[PDB]
């Protein structure tokens, strides 16, 4: 376990991509989890659909929510998942419109982190890469967030109501963090992407809900 890493540095990273109105953060935070894995196995980048579990999960809700295990389980059980250019994202629900044509990654199921363990997380981080969390991002602080390492005190460890990327960790004088991307665009945060508050005491619920796809 280094004491720092980061896989946009190690070349596993895509570029920040926007959701929109649509509540689809489980698939972003999915497709990048296997965005980083395709990378590890292949040596390729290339930018996976957010779209096709959106519309083809039926384990999740669409853009009303989902959990990133489902989608790891239906990608394994279809398998593939198309690149983004094979099945543009749209920002709705549609019909399943999967093609097999289009197809740029597979999976072999996924591992879960141990609920509320940030140590479980640091080394499953550092050992396969990119992996899907969740947190609370309901609070106006997080909304307008923008530089530092992102701690707030009303932050609820139980209201799980957004899906994100650990893309690694560090410290930035002392503070230690995550390196967490998002999905709302670059405009928001620091080029899309936040630092989150690391070993202090589960912020945000970072650590209760993690998981990474086998490949
Ligand atoms: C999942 C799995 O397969 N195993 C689990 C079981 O294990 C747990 O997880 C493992 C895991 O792989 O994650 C275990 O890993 C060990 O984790 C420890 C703590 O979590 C240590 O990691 S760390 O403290 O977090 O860093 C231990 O790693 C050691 O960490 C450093 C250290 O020595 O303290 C590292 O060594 C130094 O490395 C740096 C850079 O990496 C540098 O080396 S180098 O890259 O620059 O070449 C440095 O340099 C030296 O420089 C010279 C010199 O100074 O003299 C010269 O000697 C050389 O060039 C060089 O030596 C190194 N210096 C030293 C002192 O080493 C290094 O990473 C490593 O030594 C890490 N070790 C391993 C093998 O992974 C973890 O311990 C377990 O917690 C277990 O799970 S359980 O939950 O623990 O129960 C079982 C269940 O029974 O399940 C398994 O699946």
């Amino acid at each position: 376990a280094p004491d720092s890493v980061d896989y946009r540095k190690k070349g596993y990273v895509t570029p920040v991509k926007n959701q929109g109105q649509c509540g689809s953060c489980w698939a972003f935070s999915s497709v990048g989890a296997l965005e980083g894995q395709l990378k590890k196995k292949t040596g390729k980048l290339l930018n996976l659909s957010p779209q096709n579990l959106v519309d083809c999960v039926s384990e999740n809700d669409g853009c009303g929510g989902g959990y990133m295990t489902n989608a790891f389980q239906y990608v394994q059980k279809n398998r593939g998942i198309d690149s983004e250019d094979a099945y543009p994202y749209v920002g709705q629900e549609e019909s399943c419109m999967y093609n097999p044509t289009g197809k740029a990654a597979k999976c072999r199921g996924y591992r879960e982190i141990p609920e509320g363990n940030e140590k479980a997380l640091k080394r499953a981080v550092a050992r396969v890469g990119p992996v899907s969390v969740a947190i609370d991002a309901s609070l106006t602080s997080f909304q307008f967030y923008s530089k530092g390492v992102y701690y707030d005190e009303s932050c609820n460890s139980d209201n799980l109501n957004h899906a994100v990327l650990a893309v690694g960790y560090g410290i930035q004088k002392g503070n230690k963090h995550w390196i967490i991307k998002n999905s709302w665009g670059e405009n928001w945060g620091n080029k899309g992407y936040i630092l989150m508050a690391r070993n202090k005491n589960n912020a945000c619920g970072i650590a209760n809900l993690a998981s990474f796809p086998k490949m």
